[PDB]
């Protein structure tokens, strides 16, 4: 038998892809003159995946879930026919030389947590997000890829007025990205929709590190889950976009599962912004507190931890140019993140008309003027991050926050 026939999806049995579920193969083949991947499974199985198929002619409209396609029977079999990828994450992340690849991994991981928030606004929690099947597509002419999440065997919907669901036998999930939630002794409150963040927390950290875990090596990090000993050893304390990122991760990965952000919480912090959008960001809190007291709640929130923020003297660790131009307005305080901010606003706003000294120290706009402060004060961002959530229900804000 060299090609196989079960209605409109052929394959040759060859073409292997690899297995699901024990009882389940794999193989690539041909519908409707697109290439898919189809998984042979056994009379056990037929209504257990009828339920899944149910759930994805629903939450599979959506470009970072996997398109679903046909379902063929047998005699003796089914065949469910799914999109053709290229990869895995796993793949991706393992074998690829990230010096080549730009901001990419990034954006797989946008995608992924799009995918998934697309999944919890329709009630469904993924209960198994690993890099194994968070899958890459095929490129396009241009090369371009995309991250799409599959894997639906342990999906639940919750019911509707239900915002959690409770614990069985069984592994929930897979060793090593299970939310501590679905194991840990005398646990007092049910799982909820949190436990694919910490997951995702795990898969941020294993793209951007190239291959670690928060948790250590793959023999004793559901152990180290369960006792909240995490490491993220590869992001520096005093890197602008290192700090960014663990801040998202540390949260997406805590062990209070309220203390985790949603998916399109995530989806607005700012490890994902570009350079002009997080320039933008301090602009616009710079025009929010351009009229604010000294001792309002908004900007005591900014000032709080500031001066460490600021390296105590903020004028004393940007360069001699600068640092000549804003001595002469003799306004700005050193000691304070509004006047930084204020400082770096106004230059913005005079560029051009500044002296041509001051307009090379700074770089050109919007990307090396933004990393110009944002190399020498890290915390910066994170910081005026964390303090401006008092005004995330404001309109002018909603590009940065979610609710
Ligand atoms: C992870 C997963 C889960 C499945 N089940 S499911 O619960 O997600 C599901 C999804 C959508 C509708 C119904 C179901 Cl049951 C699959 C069902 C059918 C076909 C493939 C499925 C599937 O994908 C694969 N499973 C095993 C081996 C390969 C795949 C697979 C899927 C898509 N593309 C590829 N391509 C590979 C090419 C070779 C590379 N090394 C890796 C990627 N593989």
């Amino acid at each position: 038998t060299s090609v196989v026939i079960v209605g409109k999806i052929s394959f040759c049995p060859k073409d292997v892809l690899g297995h699901g579920a024990e009882g389940t193969i794999v193989y690539r083949g041909m519908f409707d003159n697109r290439d898919v991947a189809v998984k042979r499974i056994l009379p056990e199985c037929f209504s257990f995946a009828d339920r899944e198929v149910q759930l994805l002619r629903e939450s599979d409209e959506h470009p970072n879930v996997i398109r679903y396609f046909c379902t063929e029977k047998d005699r003796q079999f089914q065949y469910i026919a799914i999109e053709l990828c290229a990869a895995t994450l796993q793949e991706y992340v393992e074998q690829k030389d990230f010096a080549h690849l730009g901001l990419e991994p990034i954006t797989l991981l946008q995608q992924t947590t799009s995918g998934l928030a697309h999944l919890h606004s329709l009630n469904i929690v993924h209960r198994d997000l690993k890099p194994h099947n968070i899958l890459i597509s095929m490129p396009n002419a241009h090369g371009k890829i995309k991250a799409m999440i599959s894997d639906f065997g342990l999906c639940k919907k919750l019911a509707v007025g239900r915002h959690s669901f409770s614990r069985r036998s069984g592994v929930p999930g897979t060793e090593g990205w299970i939310a501590p939630e679905m194991l840990s002794e005398d646990c007092k409150e049910n799982p909820t929709y949190t436990v694919d963040i910490f997951s995702a927390g795990c898969v941020f950290y294993y793209v951007i590190s190239e291959g670690s875990h928060p948790f250590g090596k793959s023999l004793q990090r559901q152990a180290n889950i369960l006792l909240g000993a995490c490491s993220l050893d590869c992001l520096h304390p005093e890197k602008h976009e290192d700090v960014i990122a663990r801040e998202l991760i540390e949260k997406m990965i805590a062990m209070d599962p309220q203390k985790r952000p949603s998916a399109k919480h995530v989806l607005k912090h700012p490890f994902f912004w570009s350079l002009e959008k997080q320039l933008q960001f301090f602009q616009d809190v710079s025009d929010r507190i351009e009229k604010e007291s000294l001792d309002g709640p908004i900007v005591k929130q900014l000032e709080r931890g500031g001066r460490a923020v600021v390296k105590m003297d903020w004028r004393e660790n940007i360069t001699v140019p600068l640092q000549t131009d804003l001595r002469k307005f003799r306004t700005y305080k050193g000691g304070s993140v509004r006047d930084l901010l204020r400082a770096m606003r106004n230059k913005k706003h005079h560029y051009r008309e500044l002296p041509a000294e001051v307009r090379e120290t700074l770089g050109t706009l919007p990307d090396d003027f933004v990393c110009y402060f944002t190399s020498r004060f890290p915390h910066l961002l994170a910081h005026t991050y964390r303090a401006m959530e008092l005004c995330s229900h404001e309109r002018l804000f909603q590009p940065y926050y979610f609710h």
